[PDB]
């Protein structure tokens, strides 16, 4: 039952910068504010708010690999955080919006890339995002999923809790979300057991100055 708050730092990088320009900013809070609809849906089972603190528009090194590109960001990100919860400055996760087509080791049909399982680990609570104009809110939610220790919907695990009857976010690849149930139950199984095991203990301070779009 208890509120849990996503404390978030959206960056935007310069391939961003100059290809939505002076209406970045808008774009931004309008795909986290997408994302964090999804977040807010009952299929999820622990709802989270999805919670935009710190916006940067730029730094690390973004290229071709998703991997190396992920390792970098998270990597530089360290240092815009602060030690303490407490702090205003702190935030929870990192989230990098790119134009940089990124890839995997032998296709670039990849949108994305995150750890699992990781959302209070500050050294490790990150993910990238390729913005491709339209679905970015769709990748970065299953981005999230992962920081919340969500596999995808095709694993074995998943397949036990699912059921035998492709249209929910941790789908392997993109297709159409089913809007009654963006989450499937192995989705709202793992990040459920999570909070329930404490790994979300820095989801419990509510932020001070949360960006709202007009
Ligand atoms: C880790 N990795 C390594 C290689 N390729 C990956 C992938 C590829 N998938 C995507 O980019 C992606 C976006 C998206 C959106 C919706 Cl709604 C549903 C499914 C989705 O999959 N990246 C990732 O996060 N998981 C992966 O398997
Ligand atoms: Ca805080
Ligand atoms: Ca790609
Ligand atoms: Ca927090
Ligand atoms: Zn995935």
């Amino acid at each position: 039952s208890l509120s849990r708050f996503v404390e978030t730092l959206v960056v935007a990088d310069d391939k961003m910068a100059a290809f939505h320009g002076a209406g970045l900013k808008r774009y931004l809070l309008t795909v986290m504010a997408a994302a964090a609809k999804a977040f807010k849906h009952p299929s999820i089972r622990n709802p989270v708010s999805l919670v935009v603190t710190r916006l940067v528009i730029l730094g690390p090194q973004v290229g071709p690999s998703a991997a190396q590109t992920l390792r970098s960001f998270c990597a530089w990100q360290r240092g815009l955080n602060t030690p303490e919860d407490s702090d205003p400055d702190h935030f929870d996760t990192a989230i990098l919006f790119t134009r940089q087509d990124l890839c995997g080791v032998s296709t670039c049909d990849t949108l994305g890339m995150a750890d699992v399982g990781t959302v209070c680990d500050p050294a490790r609570s990150c993910a990238i995002v390729e913005d491709d104009g339209l679905q970015s809110a769709f990748t970065a939610a299953h981005e999230l999923g992962h920081v919340f220790n969500m596999l995808h919907d095709n694993s074995k695990p998943c397949i036990s809790l699912n059921g035998p009857l492709s249209r929910h976010v941790m789908a392997p690849v993109m297709a159409h979300v089913d809007p009654e149930e963006p989450w499937s139950p192995c989705s709202a199984r793992f990040i459920t057991d999570f909070l329930d095991n404490g790994y979300g203990h820095c989801l419990l301070d509510k932020p001070e100055a949360p960006l709202h779009l007009p």
